């Protein structure tokens, strides 16, 4: 929606696996540590940049001026700190 | 160098925690899997672009349109496939 969204076909995101939906995401195969993958989300991501954007569209470390879906995923997924 | 090099105190660069030289890394606590701590840099990651740049800076998957330095390192090394 947001023209400055992250699509599934730019190449940093080809690169990285991101998905709009973790559900389509190959998280359950990756088997990142932290949280089961099931609750593996850019919500709960360390990298996620929560006071970037409006919405579900909030912003990422690893892409610059643009945005993710909270309800995505991507192979550098990192429970965020707390 | 090249007006594109990515510098240590971009944003992105920090959050990955890239370093132009490998020895100024947290690599050896990272203790990422693939290869010893002390062989990994840009050079055998799996995301480096070697058709980009020239000499010792190439491209980088994560950084689009910015180019980092082979003997560099980053959290996110994985080791080039093959
Ligand atoms: S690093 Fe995290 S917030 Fe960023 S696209 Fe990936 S899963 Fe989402
Ligand atoms: S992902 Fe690899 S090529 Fe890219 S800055 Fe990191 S260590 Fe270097």
């Amino acid at each position: 929606v947001p023209a400055n969204a992250v699509t599934e076909s730019d190449p940093a995101a080809v690169a990285l696996k991101y998905h709009r939906d973790a559900a389509s995401s190959e998280r359950v195969a990756a088997a990142r540590p932290g949280l089961p993958p099931e609750e593996q989300h850019c919500e709960n991501c360390q990298f996620m940049n929560p006071d970037s954007a409006a919405a579900d569209w909030k912003g990422c470390q690893l892409f610059p001026g643009k945005l993710i879906n909270l309800s995505g995923w991507c192979a550098s997924w990192t429970l965020r700190a707390g």
